[PDB]
């Protein structure tokens, strides 16, 4: 009845707002991480590895919405 | 009925909310990965391809809510 | 009934929001890829394929909020 | 009844909120467009052409919300 | 009744809320704008061709919000 | 009854948002127009041209919200 | 009675948010018309008929959200 | 009864919402027109010139917040 | 009854909205007089005499939201 | 009854926004008097006295919102 | 009962609340205090003390947000 | 009945909020922290050993919404 | 009844906004801090001085949310 | 009944706004800790040591927190 109404909304602000912060947050580091490899191409294959392990550890703040959001839809314990 | 009423605007706003962050963080990276192009065109096919990496990091941040979206439109298992 | 008026609502945020972040993000690309352009003519050829594989990136963020949008007022299952 | 008075106002906050970001992205990609302009002049033909491929880019992100607000005042499919 | 009041506001906030953006947009442009011909006076009849080409864009971000205000005014179907 | 309450408050809002951005606008492109009469003197004649066609251009945006808000307060069609 | 009790609030929110970028806008403008002529006080007569006209194009738009606060207290045609 | 419950709140969002822009506004024009006259002393008398016209251009902003307040707490018609 | 409750309230949020823009404005005049004054000791008596003028103009600001805010107060209505 | 609760929230908000603005006000202010002072130590006597007269300025602002606090939570005349 | 409930709240806004500014204010004082005694170490003791003042002066102000959420909680004379 | 739809939503928002401050920190510390390799990259060893502590200390304040948010969904006391 | 619903969520919200401000607050000063040390090594030992009674002071800010938050909680008055 | 359903999101909105401030805080921190540490490699053991310091404090502010969300959700006292 209403926990239905309840958990499905929940499903959607979980996902939504998670993605706000990260979203920002990779920009400014990608996009730096680029200018450097523009200034020191030299050191690309040695600039990626560090923006690779920060893009992933960013990307896991959205997983955490996308998992709740989905354990509400699908592996909801309350309905 | 209100389940129905619920689960439709959830998914409106997962998939409007999810936008807004990448939307911005996308711009920057991608701006100042050209910045660095225009600065050294000879980085290039080296450049892009991190700028590839990245905005498809911060491309599938909205496909998360673009999915929980359609999961609450179509697939939804409360309705 | 409430469904009807529910679902024409998250119609009009789903693609109210979409274009916030975006139109801000393809801004700052544009605008900077522009400018890499005038500082460096000979690299314009070389510069918007990045650009424009950029903007292509960016404008689908919004196209998920259209579609969404879409599905939500022609296509809706719910009503 | 409802329906009227709800695909009404998502008639309104739909083309309202998608001119915000995109208000905002063009104004910096031309205002920087101009400045590399003055800056130099001989590559001003050669400028306007992504500035212009940029500003469309952008003009087409409040036009989903400038479409999808006609058609819930006018092709209303739910009343 | 409630459609006559819900179409009134929205045609309220739909030229409100569209004059953000684009607001704070042409500021910027044109200002920037500006302080290119005071560096370089002789490419101002070259300039303001772009600030033209690029005010006019943006200008028309706040008219599809003037025109769904009127269509909801005056031309309103709904009523 | 409702309509001549509901009209009313949209015309308190359609004056009162329509001005926060252009607001804004004009600020940065009149100060940064300024300025430059500042750095060159000899511009004067030339600059203000470009930006009294600027300050019209974001006056009108405020002026869209003025002309719906008297619409709504002395033209109203629903009341 | 509700009308009377509505007009009465769009005139406080009106003026109250009419202010708000002007207020802002005309800050930027007029600092930095200052400081320009800190930097060239033999510009001063030549500087500050621009920021006259400046000063004067913003404070019009507060005036908007003034008139219309006064229509709606004194003048109102719903009351 | 209502009415005056309302235009009494009315009364201090006016007056609230006034000081917001121009309390920013002319701070940033004042900060900056002391650091014109700390760098350039000798232009004193000539700086607080424009800095006053400044001033109480924007002071006049809060002005009509207040005096519409008052209008609504004093000299209201509507009670 | 009800307007004793509102007016209550319009006096908590006027004088609550009125600080803020003010509060921000006379921070960055103040420091940024301050470091002109660094920068020229000599200029501080002739400094100081345009950030009184402009701290005192942004300080009505927040007055008019003070005087409302009692006019609801004590001299309500 | 309600007047006794509605001035206690009054009371808690009159403080509780106050402090907002004075709060970064006063923050600049004294770090970019200290900056000044690293700059030049032997100023300090000189430069304390403006930040002095500055600080109290601002925190007179809070007091505002501290006195209506405590005359709405001891001398109430409305209760 | 409803005066219970309702200076309960005010109490947890009016600490929530104050230290919104003041706790960034004195962050960028703070911040700005240390980087000066870096750049100058020989003026410490010196500078600290304004420092010090300042940052009690801002301290100041979410006391009083303290002070009233606790004559809220515990001195509450309206239960 | 209340309480699981009250869990439901607080288990949404708690992952909903916790992303958003870190998602941004993380961006800029791990984006200059790139910067500084491209500028040294023999120091590359040395510098991710302070990113990697720094980003998982902020990993640590999404993994508190997190298990807040399982705490709500799974192991709730209250249903 | 109410009061121990009412005073439960001004507890949640005490120490859930007193974070924001000086989350951000001791960020700038400490990383500022932390900039100067490495530019002047030697200053450490003074720096970290000031830094601690700075950091400290900020961190009282989130302790007043957190005392009231827990005064709210177990030594409710009220309940 | 109420307040197993209050102190529930209350337990919420603690943990997620907690991680708003000191999420961007620690950002700013460590990476402007990091930069120094490129600039300056020798001064890495020294660094870190007030970036750990610095980083803790700030972990404190979102344990308050969660340390209150889980008095609500485990040790509550009100149900
Ligand atoms: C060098 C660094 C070293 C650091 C390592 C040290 C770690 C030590 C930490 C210790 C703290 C844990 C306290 C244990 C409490 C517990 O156990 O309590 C047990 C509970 C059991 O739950 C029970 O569940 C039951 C269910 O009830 C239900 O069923 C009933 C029917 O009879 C009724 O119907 C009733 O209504 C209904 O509620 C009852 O409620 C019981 O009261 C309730 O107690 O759960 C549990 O198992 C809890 C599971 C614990 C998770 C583990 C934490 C992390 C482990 C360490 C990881 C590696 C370390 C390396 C780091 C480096
Ligand atoms: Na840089
Ligand atoms: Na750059
Ligand atoms: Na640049
Ligand atoms: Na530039
Ligand atoms: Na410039
Ligand atoms: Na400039
Ligand atoms: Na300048
Ligand atoms: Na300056
Ligand atoms: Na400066
Ligand atoms: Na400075
Ligand atoms: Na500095
Ligand atoms: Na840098
Ligand atoms: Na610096
Ligand atoms: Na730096
Ligand atoms: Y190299
Ligand atoms: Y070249
Ligand atoms: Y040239
Ligand atoms: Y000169
Ligand atoms: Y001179
Ligand atoms: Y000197
Ligand atoms: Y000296
Ligand atoms: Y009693
Ligand atoms: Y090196
Ligand atoms: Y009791």
């Amino acid at each position: 009845p209403l926990i239905a109404a309840a958990s499905v909304i929940a499903a959607g602000l979980a996902v939504g707002l998670a993605s706000i912060g990260p979203g920002v947050g990779q920009g400014t580091a990608a996009g730096q991480a680029v200018e450097g490899i523009a200034r020191q191409p030299e050191a690309e294959d040695k600039i990626r590895g560090t923006l690779l392990l920060s893009l992933a550890f960013m990307e896991a703040l959205t997983i955490y919405g996308l998992v709740v959001a989905l354990a509400l839809l699908f592996a909801n314990p309350f309905v």
